């Protein structure tokens, strides 16, 4: 539910 943030920040 989170990944979304994890995957993009970068």
């Amino acid at each position: 539910q989170y990944q979304f943030w994890k995957n993009f920040q970068t």
